[PDB]
């Protein structure tokens, strides 16, 4: 909507103040000028229909437990957004400041948070298995960039492209988390995951064979489930990914890391210079290999530990 843009106060899943970016007009509304065309925040009301309504509040305070989840998920797409922006120099997922939208309170009980092509939806949980998913920043960002991803490399969410599209989704998601500085790690989800359990996550990149996915190629999934096992296989990339930055020894192969900022740079020109929607592992490491050689040269430490790192997970 058209207004006066100003900003508000309020609370978010965690319990957390925050300020958010609010347009007035007549109502004070979750819309972000300052950010490109726009972030916008809506109330799916429970219902399934989207993208519901523009949220709309009477004093431009945001302390109910029904506006936490809206909080977050406005909050935390603009420093995804900011990400984005200031670290790689992309202006918003398509590269032209699309506007970004959100909906929030989608379905009753519902343990799930996706991109539907055009927009971010984000369930409440059920209060057991999850709390509302946009009170998770790594939540947030694993989904702002799977827009990043169809609008790029365009990866076919099936198979070994499937993967990689969630380990990608998996790796900036946490690249944000540094990024934001809220207390970081390389574990997914963990903020909004069974709430009666600490400690825990849905995923783990520094191990993903905590939650049983495979850490090796010779591991993984060839069954139909999950679509070819798109988010079981991402293990794989994602422990390649924090052998790249981190270092260890995994199998046997030693890896030097190179540290979380290379890392990026290295995976953000292989997902927008050389990845196709039909990438596989192999391809993938190929991609990676030239990416590292086009930044850093042919015999860098980097190209060395990229290398390494994908020989550690049995990817040639
Ligand atoms: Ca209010
Ligand atoms: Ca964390
Ligand atoms: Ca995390
Ligand atoms: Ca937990
Ligand atoms: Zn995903």
């Amino acid at each position: 909507i058209t207004g006066t843009s100003t900003v508000g106060v309020g609370r978010g899943v965690l319990g957390d103040q925050k300020n958010i970016n609010t347009t007035y007009s007549t109502y004070y509304y979750l819309q972000d000028n300052t950010r490109g065309n726009g972030i916008f925040t809506y109330d799916a009301k429970y219902r399934t229909t989207l993208p519901g309504s523009l949220w709309a509040d009477a004093d431009n305070q945001f302390f109910a437990s029904y506006d936490a989840p809206a909080v977050d998920a406005h909050y935390y797409a603009g420093v995804t957004y900011d990400y984005y922006k200031n670290v790689h120099n992309r202006l918003s997922y398509d590269g032209n400041n699309a506007a970004i939208r959100s909906s929030v309170h989608y379905s009753q009980g519902y343990n799930n948070a996706f991109w539907n092509g055009s927009q971010m939806v984000y369930g409440d949980g059920d209060g057991q298995t999850f709390i509302p998913l946009s009170g998770g920043i790594d939540v947030v960002a694993h989904e702002l960039t799977h827009a990043v991803t169809d609008y790029t490399a365009g990866l076919i969410y099936q198979n070994e492209s499937g993967a990689i599209n969630e380990a990608i989704s998996d790796i900036f998601g946490t690249l944000v988390e540094f990024y934001a500085n809220k207390n970081p790690d390389w574990e997914i989800g963990e903020d909004v995951y069974t709430p009666g359990i600490s400690g825990d996550s849905l995923r783990s990149m520094s191990d993903p064979a905590k939650y049983g996915d495979p850490d090796h190629y010779s591991k993984r999934y060839t069954g139909t489930q999950d679509n070819g096992g798109v988010h079981i296989n991402s293990g794989i990339i994602n422990k390649a990914a924090y052998l790249i930055s981190q270092g260890g020894t995994h199998y046997g192969v030693s890896v030097v890391g190179i540290g979380r900022d290379k890392l990026g740079k290295i995976f953000y020109r292989a997902l927008t210079q050389y990845l196709t929607p039909t990438s596989n592992f192999s391809q993938l490491r190929a991609a990676a290999v030239q990416s590292a050689t086009d930044l850093y040269g042919s015999t860098s430490q980097e190209v060395a530990s990229v290398k390494q790192a994908f020989d550690a997970v049995g990817v040639k």
